[PDB]
């Protein structure tokens, strides 16, 4: 009994249980909330099946401490390894498919704007110079400012990843373009006259604004004071009429007509320009971890060595640890890539922060656990902390919005 050790002078096993109990309660609360309000846009706009898998993994996480703190039975040694191994694999491998999907969607977004300016501004598959004599390639992508033609080729090879000999492809030109877009977005957000407009527009209309920036510069776009106010107040027709009067429309009519049309409709008309699959992939990544766990059951049969000490060796811990490490690594990779994505009330900003801490917690875990003389309790807290972070940073903010902000 955990109370006995508490009265003998050891408050560790009673603390881990209470932690786990509060964890299960919090996960039970959050889960019921999503069941009731499944039709509310904050829950509907995200993958709901994946969340249930993430919530289940967190639940099993807290249940682990009941297997590390238990009566000495044989199957509890089995439940430990199955629990400490599969629980992270259920949450993280479901989260990676979610982040990967967010990464592909974002990549396809950068694909559209790339095609937009390929049509409006043009493209060169070999090295040239701008109006100021600096070496340039693709859609106006500056390579270097040295007169050396060799200097531009060296910078190009570092950016592409091969020996290009001054010649690239459309895809490789898009690679360089993605940088220039991100650089342009930075400037807009650091511009007081362009930032409020950019924040209000949808995905398509933001590309149109960037298009204007790539033609006239930030100082130039800020000149459209009235038209920018119209776009911000979502008065598209008036903005269009207003923009058709500018010197910009009259100096470059063909291109300006396409940019304006994009503002009007919010579509790509002026330019020629799976849920089930996610569950299967998530299921596959979880089965791989199970295969590792089952194989280690055969190689090294679990056996009993309040505290329940099992004969689980280092390899029995390291192998499922490393695989979970890969899942976490892939999650953080795509999460960082989509950190600024504002979908679902900036949902992606919360996922990135979780993976930042998760990486730290799991990295710090290795020297702490393997260097500990209190492994069971250290495992209990590590698991619950890992499960608490994913629960507190990803779900609690959405639960708060759904209960406190019914008008948002
Ligand atoms: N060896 C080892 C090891 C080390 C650490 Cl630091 C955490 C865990 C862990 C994490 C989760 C878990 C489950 C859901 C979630 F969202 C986060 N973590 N469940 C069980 N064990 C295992
Ligand atoms: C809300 C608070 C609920 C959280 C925990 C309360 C239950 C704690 C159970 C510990 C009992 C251990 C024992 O019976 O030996
Ligand atoms: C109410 C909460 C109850 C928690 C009860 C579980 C505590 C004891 C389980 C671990 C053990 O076997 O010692
Ligand atoms: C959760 C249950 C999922 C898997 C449990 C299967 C474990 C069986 C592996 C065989 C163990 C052994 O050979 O000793
Ligand atoms: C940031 C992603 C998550 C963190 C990565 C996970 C770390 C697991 C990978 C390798 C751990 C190193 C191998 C274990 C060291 C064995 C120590 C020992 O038994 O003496």
């Amino acid at each position: 009994s955990p109370v006995q050790y508490l009265r003998w002078g050891d408050p560790a096993p009673i603390a881990a249980v209470v932690f786990a109990c509060l964890g299960l309660l919090a996960t039970l609360f959050v889960t019921v909330v999503f069941i009731i309000y499944r039709d509310t846009p904050v829950v509907k706009s995200s993958s709901r099946e994946l969340c249930y898998i993430i919530l289940a993994g967190i639940c099993l996480g807290y249940l682990c401490t009941f297997c590390l703190i238990a009566k000495p039975k044989q199957i509890y040694c089995y439940l430990q390894r199955i629990g400490i191994g599969l629980s992270p694999a259920m949450s993280y491998s479901a989260l990676v498919t979610k982040t990967y999907r967010a990464a592909r969607i974002l990549a396809m977004s950068k694909k559209n704007i790339f095609e937009m300016l390929r049509i409006d501004e043009g493209l060169r598959l070999k090295i040239y110079k701008d109006t100021e004599g600096y070496y340039t390639i693709g859609i106006g992508h500056l390579l270097t400012k040295s007169p050396s033609l060799n200097a531009a080729k060296s910078e190009l090879d570092k950016a592409i990843g091969r020996n290009t000999n001054g010649v690239i492809t459309k895809d490789e030109a898009e690679k360089l373009f993605n940088q220039d877009v991100d650089a342009a977005v930075r400037g807009i957000l650091r511009n007081a006259k362009l930032k409020p407009v950019y924040d209000s527009l949808d995905a398509v209309r933001r590309a149109a604004l960037i298009n204007m920036v790539f033609q006239m510069g930030e100082t130039g776009v800020a000149g459209f004071t009235n038209s920018l106010r119209m776009l911000q107040q979502k008065r598209w027709d008036e903005a269009a009429v207003n923009l058709a009067k500018s010197r910009w429309y009259n100096q470059t009519p063909n291109r300006a007509k396409r940019v304006i049309t994009t503002f009007r409709t919010g579509t790509w008309d002026a330019y020629k320009i799976s849920a089930c699959a996610q569950l299967v992939i998530a299921f596959i990544l979880i089965c791989i971890q199970l295969g590792i766990i089952v194989a280690l059951f055969i190689m090294e049969p679990p056996d009993i060595m309040v505290y329940l000490i099992c004969n689980t060796t280092n390899l029995g811990v390291v192998a499922p640890l490393g695989y979970n490490g890969l899942l976490i690594l892939a999650c953080t990779f795509y999460a960082f890539k989509t950190r600024n994505v504002p979908a679902n009330f900036n949902e992606a900003k919360y996922i990135a922060f979780t993976m930042y801490t998760t990486c730290i917690i799991w990295l710090a875990f290795v020297p702490i656990y393997f260097g500990s003389n209190y492994k069971i309790i250290t495992m209990c807290f590590s698991v619950s902390l890992s499960a608490t972070v994913a629960l507190g940073c990803m779900f609690v903010p959405k639960v708060y919005i759904i209960l406190a902000k019914p008008e948002r």
